[PDB]
RNA sequence: UCUAAACCAUCCUGCGGCCUCUACUCUGCAGUUGUGGAAGGUCCAGUUUUGAGGGGCUAUUACAAC
RNA sequence: AUGCAGAGUAGAGGCCGCAGGAUGUUUAGAACA
């Protein structure tokens, strides 16, 4: 419920808040001063969400009953009627068609509101039901539910910075509500006259000085002068001789009246306009063609729908052109169009434009060039359609330009020669339009002369030049000189503007332009000096762009244009903002004055003292198995090195493989043990397969496990009694398979280099969450050890393939990281290609780290990154082994990393010591683990296996690479793996030069 | 066996400048035709702290018709 | 309502530039089996 008192209090609570335009310019400290704590201990931003000056003033006049005759334009809801429940649209789909009309009228907000909603819930004297606000079925298709009126509280219509009003002849007139006819037409009333919202401060000021009745008489008198003028025009009784008699200043007459009496009445030149429009549009078309080739279908469809309708010829008062619903459908249809080169879908898309009568035979108003878009072929999607549309537009406009250049007359659909725009205006015709068809446009400065005459009589105003004094100025002088008041303190606070930053030309040490907060006095002075200061600004700013590495310095236009737009936009933003804030000041003065007047005359209140200046705002237990394998590997190593005393007992990384045959830890056997941290030097690659390429422990321990597997196949093939002791058995699928209970577990002293280690090279502080950046592209990426360099490096940075001659000259040899190699084992198996011709894929059940264990990283590295692996050949799978750290992590081994690498397989009398730099032992002899040795074992086993018992029966020559290729399924699993990594965007595997595996056994 | 210096080019943590996606909130705009530039919005340069003028360009407010 | 544009806030990335740590080689010295 509003009242005189409530409006007064709404005004005072308006002026304590910061205007939004001001708030933007203030320092954080001063912005903080509007953030208030309420009574109920709640923080409130005391900032204006909109300029409510004008509605507040209208409420003041209405509730005050201050105008006897003038009533403001109110809206009281919308009428909705159902035109058709089943309307076939241009896409041939049926939709409801609802039409809305606003219920606009004139009266005091309270009186109009009392009329709007009857007790029976109907609108005014219409009979038509007002639908409850909670009911929101806008798509409702039931004719019985229509017509209805949307429930909306009476508000003033305040659009386009205008206030529209109706002048009643008699006082105490009732609200003027629109009549509804045929449950369909809302019969509305042209306003008497329309006032700029920028005129409302002067009206308020006039009201405050003279009284609302004197204010009202003036508006009505001005209105009646315009009406008398427009009546005389219709009688052709307006001349240069008598124009002054109408009582309206030249600057408040339309130019056409001034042209007409001066004998200079003219239309615009349509041909010039056509020539200009065609050229402008051709240029724009080429701009759009270029931008698109250089570079949202929604954005495309917006352009296309507007343009298609622009080029649609109008006939019959425009009744033929595309209507609202069909427009929305056309635009949306385009936005989502994407056939798939489906013929029917293409036909359907073309048909839409046929039904809109834009293309096709028998069309009378076709689009001039759209049909060319569909000549030869229908475009497949919105993007193809936009391109073809623009090309065809270019050809059409070029044709027109060429005809214009020949001096010929051309016509475009959207320029219409019959519009008055192009004809000479007539007095009598124009008289009628001004009198009958439109509201009177009230002039600016209508209250100025009266305001100034009053103020001239006040002795406090004696020393002001009223010949250079606008009403904004005079309100402020009134507050200061008659009332000893001033604006709110926050209009003196320093403000920030980009434009003023540029003009001040102040940079911080990094080189960025500083945000200054200036006073109004400072800005006055910067503005005076803007020419010089703009020169300086541009010089520096151009260098900043020119210093940037991108090369656009040869072109002259590029930079100057960028800066032109920068300075224009900034300058315009600053000027408008400053002008508007100056309006907020005097608006606030007026609200304060009016509110204070209301409250003074209400109750025991002595408010003369108050001033605006004062206003302010599970088979095993994980850890048991982990610690078992850890102690057993470490222990077997301690045995082989004479209690870690032996010459080669020094190690940095240690690894090993443990076999389990059952849950009994008295059934755990150490299969192999190894140490090493280096890879071969490039000069020492062996084309006979006699060197070890990678001596990182875990890699060596797998190779030792291969030896053990060979030994077991031989044990089985030796004799029947031995078959019982061998871990292998025949498979019904052909070849050999492990016994049901048999499992292998890998143990490494430390995380495998690469994805499991690079990000987390330190021991986790326990209970720590995963890495804070798990989505970086670095994560999961394949990595290589790089020859003669530290760290493990993405494969993407070395895309080329490795060549033998290349490495030899000094290209650095790349070896896949241990993380990548073990993930590979978790797909293709640990046995490798050659054993896969005899045995079924074998996987590690567990990977156990003695230090540097990060499950988040280890799991990603070991399998998670390639969970998108598909089409694995039979018996292959993405193995997910038990991952675990140990109970008591190992200490950093002290000293420098030995250049040697130690191996041992179960059954061996001694360890073997290899120089990782050379791939060979101290005396330069080949390893029992080298390619050649393993090929030798493989050849002997091959000779002993009856050909019916082979998993792969492919026969190839006895070259290592060929023999590996015999393992067709394994190679296919390897291809699945590589594709998994690539498709996950983790880079392509790097292999050795193809010469590496091209040797025979002598 | 221990220590010092240098290189390789990635990774982590923090701080700047620039560009994108995801989620949430708010505002603006969204058929054609006719009339109308006194008004509202926009731009130009010896323009204003004074919603005041000047010169170029513009149908947004409203009305009826479909 | 739905779609298109603009602004704000938080998160996650990409590029450019700084500071401090982490991670296979090269050049020396001391000392030892
Ligand atoms: O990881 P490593 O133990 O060092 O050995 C492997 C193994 O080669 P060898 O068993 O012949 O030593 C791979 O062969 P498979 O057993 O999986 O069949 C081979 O891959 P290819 O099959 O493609 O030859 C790969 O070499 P690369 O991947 O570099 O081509 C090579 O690793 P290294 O090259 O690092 O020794
Ligand atoms: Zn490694």
């Amino acid at each position: 419920e509003k009242s005189n008192k409530s409006v007064a209090m709404d005004m005072l609570n308006e002026v304590k808040r910061c205007p939004d335009e001001l708030f933007t310019t203030l320092s954080a400290e001063k912005q903080s001063r509007f953030r208030i704590i309420s009574d109920d201990h709640n923080e409130v931003l005391m900032k204006r969400s909109s300029d409510r000056f004008v509605p507040l003033l209208l409420q003041y006049i209405d509730y005050g009953k201050l105008f006897d005759h003038i009533r403001f334009h109110v809206n009281m809801g919308k009428l909705r009627y159902l035109l058709k429940a089943d309307k076939t649209c241009i896409d041939g789909q049926t939709r409801v068609r609802v039409i809305e009309q606003p219920l606009n009228g004139f009266g005091r907000l309270e009186e109009a509101e009392t009329m709007r909603k009857q007790e029976n819930g109907t609108f005014g004297n219409s009979g038509i039901r007002i639908r409850d606000f909670e009911n929101m079925k806008r798509d409702d298709a039931n004719p019985a539910n229509y017509p209805y009126i949307v429930d909306t509280y009476t508000h003033y219509i305040l659009e386009n910075n205008k206030v529209e009003m109706f002048i009643n002849d008699k006082e105490d007139s009732a609200p003027l509500l629109p009549v509804i006819e045929d449950d369909r037409y809302v019969v509305k009333t042209i306003p008497s006259c329309r006032m700029s919202t920028l005129e409302i401060p002067a009206m308020a000021f006039h009201m405050f000085l003279f009284g609302s009745k004197k204010t009202e008489k003036l508006i009505v008198d001005v209105h009646n002068r315009y009406k008398r003028l427009f009546q005389a025009m219709q009688k052709e009784e307006v001349t240069a001789e008598n124009i002054a008699s109408f009582g309206i200043a030249e600057s408040d007459l339309p130019q056409k009246i001034l042209d007409l009496i001066s004998g200079n009445a003219h239309g615009k030149d349509v041909d010039a306009f056509i020539r200009l429009t065609v050229d402008d549009m051709l240029t724009d078309t080429e701009r759009r063609i270029k931008r698109f080739k250089d570079d949202s279908t929604g954005k495309l469809a917006d352009f296309l729908a507007k343009d298609i309708v622009l080029f649609q010829p109008s006939v019959n008062d425009g009744e033929n052109k595309i209507t609202g619903l069909n427009y929305r459908i056309m635009q949306s249809a385009i936005a989502v169009y994407d056939s798939g080169d489906d013929y029917e879908a293409k036909q359907q898309f073309k048909l839409m434009f046929e039904k809109a009568r834009l293309i096709g035979k028998g069309t009378t108003e076709p689009h001039p060039f759209l049909y060319k878009v569909f000549a030869r072929s229908i475009p497949a999607n919105a993007v193809e359609f936009y391109e073809r549309y623009l090309i065809e537009r270019k050809f059409y406009l070029t044709g027109l330009s060429n005809e214009i250049k020949k001096g010929n007359r051309v016509d475009v659909p959207f320029i219409r020669r019959d519009q008055n725009k192009w004809k000479t205006p007539a007095m009598k015709t124009l008289g009628r339009i001004y009198s009958e068809d439109l509201p009177v446009e009230l002039p600016r400065q209508m209250f100025d002369n009266e305001i100034k005459s009053h103020l001239k009589s006040l002795p406090q105003m004696e020393g002001i030049d009223f010949n250079n004094a606008n009403v904004t100025y005079l309100i402020a002088e009134y507050m200061k000189r008659v009332l000893d008041d001033d604006f709110q303190t926050f209009y003196q606070w320093n403000r920030n503007y980009r434009y003023m930053d540029m003009l001040k030309g102040e940079y911080d040490r990094k080189g960025s332009l500083q945000h200054c907060f200036t006073s109004v006095e400072e800005r006055e002075g910067l503005w005076k000096e803007r020419a010089s200061r703009t020169e300086r600004y541009r010089k520096q700013a151009s260098n900043k762009i020119r210093s940037n590495r991108q090369m656009r310095n040869a072109s002259s236009e590029e930079i100057e244009t960028i800066l032109d737009k920068r300075l224009s936009n900034s300058r315009n933003e600053y000027q408008k903002s400053e002008k508007v804030i100056r309006r907020y000041r005097v608006q606030d003065a007026l609200l304060f004055l009016l509110a204070k007047k209301t409250l003074t005359e209400l109750a025991d209140f002595d408010g003369e003292r108050f001033k605006l200046k004062e206003i302010m705002p599970q088979l095993h237990l994980p850890q048991v198995l982990a610690d078992a394998v850890s102690r057993l590997v470490l222990g077997k190593f301690g045995d082989l090195t004479d209690n870690f005393s032996s010459p080669h007992a020094r190690r940095k990384v240690l690894a090993g493989v443990v076999m389990t045959t059952g849950t009994d830890v008295k059934d755990a056997k150490v299969i192999s043990v190894s140490t090493g941290t280096k890879c071969i030097n490039g000069e020492y690659m062996s084309d006979r397969g006699l060197a070890l390429n990678d001596c990182h422990a875990e890699i060596i321990s797998r190779r030792s496990l291969l030896r053990f597997l060979y030994t077991q196949l031989e044990l089985y093939l030796n004799n029947k009694d031995d078959q019982k002791r061998s871990i292998f058995q025949k498979s019904e699928r052909g070849g050999f398979r492990l016994k049901e209970n048999v499992q292998f577990h890998l143990y490494i002293s430390t995380s495998p280099c690469g994805d499991a280690r690079i990000f987390s090279p330190h021991e986790p502080i326990l209970e720590e969450p995963a890495d804070r950046h798990p989505n970086r592209k670095a994560r999961g990426q394949l990595r290589t050890k790089i020859e003669s360099g530290q760290g493990t490096i993405p494969v993407r940075s070395n895309a080329s393939i490795q060549t033998w001659d290349g490495v030899l000259q000094g290209e650095r040899l790349l070896t896949m990281s241990c993380s990548d190699k073990i993930a590979r084992w978790n797909v293709v198996g640990i046995q490798g290609s050659l054993l896969s011709i005899f045995v079924e894929p074998i996987y590690f059940s567990s990977i156990i780290l003695g230090s540097l264990y990060h499950g988040d990283h280890l799991s990603r590295a070991m399998y998670q990154r390639i969970s998108n692996i598909e089409d694995l050949p039979p018996l292959y799978t993405l193995n997910k082994p038990l991952l675990s750290g140990i109970s008591n992590a190992e200490a950093r081994q002290p000293g420098k990393a030995p250049n040697f690498s130690v191996n041992w397989t179960v059954g061996d009398s001694a360890i073997e010591v290899i120089n990782a730099t050379t791939g060979k032992d101290e005396l330069g002899r080949a390893s029992r683990l080298c390619k050649h040795a393993l090929y030798c074992r493989w050849m002997r086993v091959h000779g002993k296996v009856p050909s019916h018992l082979l998993r792969s029966k492919i026969t190839k020559p006895n070259v290592y690479h060929e023999s590996k290729l015999a393992a067709k399924e394994y190679q296919a699993a390897k291809a699945r793996l590589f594709t998994a990594f690539i498709k996950a965007g983790l880079g392509a595997w790097v292999e050795k030069p193809t010469e590496q595996d091209q040797f025979s056994l002598t």
